[PDB]
């Protein structure tokens, strides 16, 4: 079948492995900053950058069906200014190949009023179509989440995130851990790749700052991944 | 470090690997069967199994301070042949070598009324300790669960359950899905081994049904665990 | 599919998932030592110990005529007072659950003049079935290796041996490192599983002294080794 | 620390993981092949393919000394039209990012008589640096190899290969088996990363036909890696 994986418990400055995008970029101090922020430390409004693994996933294959099976693992945290006053939020994803940014703030970079993504938010900012508070949510080919649960979050506290996707239920579930807190959620609903999604896409990251205010920043510290795709 | 895994899709009966106390059995189909039931394939009253797996486990080392990691992972339903009326559940637990059963029905042959367990329950019936409603708990050397969370139970129907450990934090994790209903659960809190159990212990599941009614059958279908225990 | 696994860096005395026997013991400095020796470090004629692991490997299954794969790793070293008489040497290997010692010296404990094994083992001296040279064979229930290579022996010095057995082509090959003389060796031949074993095994090492001779000692240091059994 | 890996069965034409040079191409079939072919099946001289896997692999860490371990094994075979006749050979390497071929025919696309290669060849064609018959041998920044050994060749059937290195000794360990003839070669020798090589590199293979005669086609079947960087 086909395997990958990979694991780090750093990101590596310039590391010909990660694509950036945007504001994103990768700290001495080894993380994943996705927003732009003040000497300060403070947010800057209207940011919002991306992060992608370069080796491409073949997530299904035409020609047998065969559809893959994936997990993900991540250590993140935000920081806020004014905890009053939260935005926008970070998404996990996966879209094609050669994916750019689409719309920011509410968008999470990741779609337009008006691109191909399946993808897991974690959103601070009640929009539109948002439900009341921070939840995370299963977003399949739109920013309306198609199934959301509470986020009990904390600020400046580390989130240990968990993501699955199991083929032969064709069922994601997301779960998120705050050991500082001993706190825990989770989300699950089927989702199907093979009408979802490419072939073969890329994986990474989204994550945006308040349109008009700071809100909070997005830094990623570690990343895990592995795939597998049956014949 | 000290490394062990191990991976079943199915049950052989008369395995030389798992040990089985009560009760407990393994069918020809190949479902671990804890709890005895009629041929009309009903629940027995009064009934208790536990199921052990033969190596033991180097959980933690007095020389060098080491703690280890691991997690386990289960396919498992419970019938009952009357949802208004449940009792008594399944764990799934650590104790020590030469463990044998204790109590049954709502000890869930775990503890007496007056032995060095750490475990996670799935608790079917109110006891005088318990919460309201189905529940899963963590059970450190005690039955009064440290922390529960309702468990949104669904007869016959598969559950997944997934179960870590990290060292690090000595934060446990439970989390349990019925991909058949899309539905989810998770449980968290911090435990410590070193002041818990001992360097070395056995693994498995433990199960019972009601004392004086039927209640539920509880049979476990796969089983998966991997450890690590650094230097 | 049936999986299993585990890794040791050290050995831990008088842990409960090895089995020893005869001369067979473990160090406080943690080597798995084979054969007896005196204080003044020397090998003892006549000597012969045995190490088995606990649990029992489902190596192939009847109804499903399903055969594992498998791999075994290991770090060891013999120590010789006289490099001019060596023997008798050590194996590895895999026998029947109940299995307990054969014939010692020239026999590894493994067969008898007149018990169900196989084995790649490491002879120094030899006898009359054998080969000149030390040497390496592949001995299928029987002490009359079916293939030999030349063994490029260094005293005292580590060797890291590679064994994998490939159910694909019933292709059995064993390799054998002198990192320190950055020296080689590779022996393979196929064999049958399914007619010269027991559904269910267990694995461990052989090992044995002179038998009107001290000859030398064998320590093992390091164990790993991983089992898949597909359906 | 950094992990990766990847395992395929088979090879998908115009995957977007490994990346083609020169007469390289995935066939319907599914196998890699190097070099040119006529519609006979038959070799064409002066050919010269190379293929390389995308993501970039940390061999080895600049701030922390930190070398990497891996390991590498495939399938491959070679067809020759007429065996008292052979060249060139294939090897299996590691180079630099932005690495493109050298020299063809005995250079086997990766020397210029006058660029930073580690390398595992099996060169069938006896130059005017070579050993006699063919032969295994690790070139290290240089096509002069530093160790060789027989090969003992087999046309038309398929070799197991598999690479080998050790971090902790700096040995390289290069195994190659025909299953089909129950053969087995083995070359050990130690090498030096941190200056042969660049903190990031990619892997592949390179192989060639005759420079003046058809010599042998080489195609690969398998490909499997993994990688190990501590911290
Ligand atoms: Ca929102
Ligand atoms: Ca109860
Ligand atoms: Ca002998
Ligand atoms: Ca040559
Ligand atoms: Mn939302
Ligand atoms: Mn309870
Ligand atoms: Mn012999
Ligand atoms: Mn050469």
């Amino acid at each position: 079948a086909e395997t990958v994986s990979f694991s780090w418990n750093k990101f590596v400055p310039k590391q010909p492995n990660m694509i950036l995008q945007g504001d994103a970029i990768v700290t001495s101090s080894g993380k994943l900053q996705l927003n732009k922020v003040d000497e300060n430390g403070t947010p800057k409004p209207s940011s919002l950058g991306r992060a992608l693994y370069s080796t491409p996933i073949h997530i299904w294959d035409k020609e047998t069906g065969s559809v893959a099976s994936f997990a993900a693992s991540f250590n993140f945290t935000f920081y806020a200014p004014d905890t009053k006053r939260l935005a926008d939020g970070l998404a996990f994803f996966l879209a094609p190949i050669d994916t750019k940014p689409q719309t920011h703030a509410g968008y999470l970079g990741l779609f337009n009023e008006n691109d191909q993504v399946v993808a897991v938010e974690f959103d601070t900012f009640r929009n539109s179509w948002d439900p009341p508070n921070p939840h995370i949510g299963i977003n399949v080919n739109s920013i309306r989440s198609i199934k959301t649960t509470s986020w009990d979050l904390a600020n400046n506290k580390v989130a240990k995130v968990l993501i699955t996707y199991d083929a032969s239920t064709s069922l994601l579930v997301a779960s998120l851990v705050y050991p500082s807190q001993r706190t825990s959620n989770i989300l699950s609903d089927v989702v199907d790749l093979k009408t979802s999604l490419p072939e073969w896409v890329r994986i990474g990251f989204s994550a945006a700052t308040g349109l008009d205010i700071p809100g909070e920043s997005h830094d990623v510290l570690s990343w895990s991944f592995a795939s597998n795709l049956p014949h």
